[PDB]
Order: structure tokens, then sequence, then C-alpha cells
């Protein structure tokens, strides 16, 4: 029940955001070609 | 208080969302091969 709540699904999705919009960039950034 | 509530934890994620969809667009659309 914990984890299914809308806080903690909101939390873990904005965290898990937050890291793949950083590795994203890393990726861009990082081009070679 | 204010960095952790709902309404904040969503906008941020909305925003982040769009610029990742902006660059993974970009990087979809321009590629070398």
């Amino acid at each position: 029940r914990f984890n299914s709540s809308n806080d903690e699904r909101i939390r873990v999705t904005s965290e898990r955001v937050e890291n793949m919009s950083m590795r994203l960039e890393e990726v861009n950034e990082r081009e070679h070609s």
C-alpha cells in the first residue's frame, strides 16, 4: 500500500526523470559525429 | 517542505520532461547515419 500511493509514485517518477535527463544531456553533449 | 510538496514535484517533472523531449527530438531528427 505504501509503494502504490500517489505520493511515492510521484517522487519515484521525479527522481527517475531527473536521472534520465542528466544521462540524456550527457549523451547529447558527448556526440562523436 | 515547499520543495517536497506534490505541486512543485509535478511542475519540475513537467518542465524536465519538456526539455528532455525537445533534446531527444533534436537527437533523433539529426543523425549522421
